[PDB]
């Protein structure tokens, strides 16, 4: 970002980017993974630290999405929301605390191979609980462990009741948590997080049960130039879905999740990547096992330097065209272009 | 705000908060003065000012809410929206003329209690002719009457028709003004409106009459770490109600309103609240009297320093459980903790 | 706009104005040219660059509308949108490319004339092929022809479909382009676009054909404290029209359109403007010729300096109250009053 002030201990950056962006799938993309057409899109935020004492800080941040594939009419909303909007304190040695709108804990976890060009990331869902981005979420974590070991970190957090008017977007109050541990070039963690379902999510036909839970684990590599990741996770009655062909919607009783990514940075400025996600809902009303994800990833993203870069990402679906929950079993390219500052 | 600009005798400001809040009352909140559950918040906004000459300055400001309890779905938009945008004009000694959106004049006097923590200043509604935030008002403001008189102010304000889609946010051209004067750490003021109402206005069961009219006085004490204020107030078909039984609505024949703050500010940063706000509609259609706003309110903010602070707000709420409009009668508290630049 | 930052080659601007606006028509301004009442907005945006290295610079820019003049109630985000969002590369006389929400190729030619103090540009629409900003459209443009021509600069423009759910705001797949010669303080120009029209477009009862086309010529003199401008436009199936008799919607078969205007810059501040414009339909259903702007302006802005003015703007309608689509045919004046940084 740009540091746009730094005196008397507070300093705050504003950042941002401009994604030109374009996504080619079959006929109108109805079919596909991720759709077809202009998605353009800029990001603006601002990231902010007060140094209080010399053990204390204090902080905040917001981040919005502004959708640039929208017209000027009545559609120009389209796909425009805050993403991130919390403050706290960090004590030294003893931990920080924060409130507001924020990652799930379960992220901690499926973060670590969120890293693809354009795609990936397809379990953390926002306004899923423990897994994206999700609001009303109370976080406590701690670094090196009170300063006593060093790569070991360890969060623990309270999701609060939102009683949207959507099943979707809603969740009960919850409790989660997450270790982790770094060494040498690799993070290893676990995370979990369990929480109460709201009436409207019960009377969803599909998905059964009073409580949600969100956990997964993963490894990663970052270290000479290479990105290595593999998170494995497991959902109770928390990943949403929809039946397009009954036109119902809910929670997947159950899913399992697995998400692998390899790339290598060139010192030139290439970093091709590969990846693998496949995400497999169990106990499906009416249905049992079926794939919510599976594609394999090709892609690149060309830095030119930190402030611009352009990438394509390939999504090469193996969703069958006979998926039973309606998934779409098309490929799709994504084509960007990034500044960002 | 972190000045962004300063050269040419121009500069300009960016600021902003990120605020987490969390509002706790019985049960769903249904009952309550303030809900319940996620309210977190953030703002951004700029401030904008350039030396023309000696004698004349421009300035400019706009200033914008997003809310960070929504999620990222269709609600995403919930409660968004821009506070305040205007640009003026300042020539020494004979004044300053703004117009756009800003506030009404007799805020110059309702602003004077409006300090508490998270609630406070129930009266100071906003799209209400004079009393807050106000669209299309052009107003000119004098400081130490042409530089004669110190400490004593006046403005004088012409509110522009905005005939809305609903009557709530709707108002006819209206003219206001208020006085104020300080010394010796207190001021006082008096302020005045009345404009035109709209026929949509007219045409609502509650409230009756051409004329909205709004004037409120004020005392303050701000000195020695003590901040003291008193405000009075009344309206005629000014203020808007809604009887939740007959699900009606429109505006209060009259009210009587009373806002009452004391605070101290402890060196090591504790700044405790204390206030009484009461609201009182009069002549309200098939009821009289009726009570809008009634509560004692006991808080406080404790400040790291200017750019971090939490707080805690606690509203007694004095309304009964068979208040006639069906108004909440629950408590609520407000727990904030805010990161601002 | 404000520096917030220069390092490493990377500078990005923070830009915006906040615009006291109201105007003034006879009686609601509902059958006036603009309207009546506050219309007061801001702007924000961010525009950045960073040099890659000696012969390639990367760029990004956005820029957001925030109408000033709506309540804080459910009509909040009325008028509110993205108006730019693009990002790309210039690599040194071989040309630049970005991609993203941007003006259309076509404006090239008619920016010439949108120099109105408040009104003007009126044949410029907002997602409308190539006239205005646009979604989704890759734009190739080269200055002083491989540097072998000074003041030679050409354009190449790809229009991506853009499948809305109003044929207003949607458009096919097109391809445009632009040529202009600068010399001496004038510009001359020249700009041409073709695309295919949706589905939706075609059903619509006004506007008949498979493809949409725009072109339009400007010359231009911008020198000596003058300034002076004309353009000539031409399209088919293009122009947005609605018959306000029949509620009918959809395009003008044809258009021919003027645009004139002549300006002078007094060194004092004082710039004032004379206009004419005239839109006029042909072919329309039902109708055959039928005017769509038909004005003469007569206004002025004062500058006080680059971050300051005023001005006032007095669109003398020539349509008459017999119009045959039901375009207003009274007069309306725009007063601003402008902080820009
Ligand atoms: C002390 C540190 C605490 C770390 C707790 C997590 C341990 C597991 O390591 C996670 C490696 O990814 C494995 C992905 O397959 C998952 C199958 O169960
Ligand atoms: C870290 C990730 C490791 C995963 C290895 C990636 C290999 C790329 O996969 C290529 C599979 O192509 C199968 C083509 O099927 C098309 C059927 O319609
Ligand atoms: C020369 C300065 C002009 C000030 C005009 C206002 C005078 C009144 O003082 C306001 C003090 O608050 C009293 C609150 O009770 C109101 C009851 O009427
Ligand atoms: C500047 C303000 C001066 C106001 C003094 C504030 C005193 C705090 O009020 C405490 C009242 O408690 C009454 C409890 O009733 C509960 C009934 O459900
Ligand atoms: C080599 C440079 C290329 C320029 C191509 C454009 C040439 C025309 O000049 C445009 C002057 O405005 C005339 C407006 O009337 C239009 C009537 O046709
Ligand atoms: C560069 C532009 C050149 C155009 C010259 C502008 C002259 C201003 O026009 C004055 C026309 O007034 C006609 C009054 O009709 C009113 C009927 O309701
Ligand atoms: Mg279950
Ligand atoms: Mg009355
Ligand atoms: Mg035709
Ligand atoms: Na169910
Ligand atoms: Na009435
Ligand atoms: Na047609």
């Amino acid at each position: 970002a740009a540091e746009i002030y730094n005196k008397d201990g507070n300093k705050v950056d504003l950042y941002g980017k401009a994604v030109g962006l374009h996504y080619f799938s079959k006929g109108n993309g109805e079919n596909s993974y991720g759709g077809n057409g202009d998605m353009t899109y800029a990001r603006l935020g601002f990231k902010g630290e007060t140094q209080i004492n010399s053990d204390l800080t204090g902080y905040g941040q917001w981040e919005y999405n502004f959708q640039g594939n929208n017209s000027e009419g009545a559609d120009a909303q389209t796909g425009n929301k805050t993403r991130l909007a919390f403050a706290g304190l960090k004590y030294a040695d003893v931990g920080s605390f924060d409130y507001g709108r924020n990652y799930g804990v379960v992220y901690d976890a499926l973060g670590y191979t969120d890293m693809l060009p354009e795609f990936g990331g397809d379990t953390a869902y926002s306004d899923d609980f423990f897994v994206g981005r999700v609001g009303g979420v109370a976080t406590y974590r701690n670094s090196n462990f009170f300063g006593l070991v060093d790569g070991l970190n360890f969060a623990v957090q309270y999701l609060g009741k939102n009683e949207r008017d959507t099943a979707r977007r809603s969740n009960g109050d919850g409790v989660g948590g997450s270790i982790s541990y770094e060494y040498e070039g690799f993070g290893i963690v676990g995370a979990y997080g369990a929480a109460d379902r709201t009436n409207l999510q019960e009377a969803q036909p599909l998905g059964n049960g009073k409580k949600a839970e969100q956990w997964a684990t993963g490894l990663k590599y970052d270290a000479n130039n290479i990105y290595l990741a593999a998170n494995y996770g497991e959902t109770r009655n928390a990943t949403p879905i929809t039946n397009k062909f009954t036109n119902t919607s809910g929670f997947a009783n159950k899913t399992q999740d697995v998400l692998l990514v390899a790339q290598y940075q060139f010192d030139f400025g290439l970093r091709p990547s590969i990846a693998y996600t496949k995400s497999k809902a169990k106990d499906v009303e009416g249905i049992g096992d079926v794939d919510l994800v599976n594609y394999f990833e090709v892609g690149a993203t060309y830095y030119f330097n930190k402030n611009m870069s352009t990438y394509v990402d390939y999504i090469i679906n193996q969703i069958d065209s006979d998926n039973k929950l309606g998934v779409g079993s098309d490929d799709t390219v994504a084509v960007g272009i990034v500044y960002q500052f």
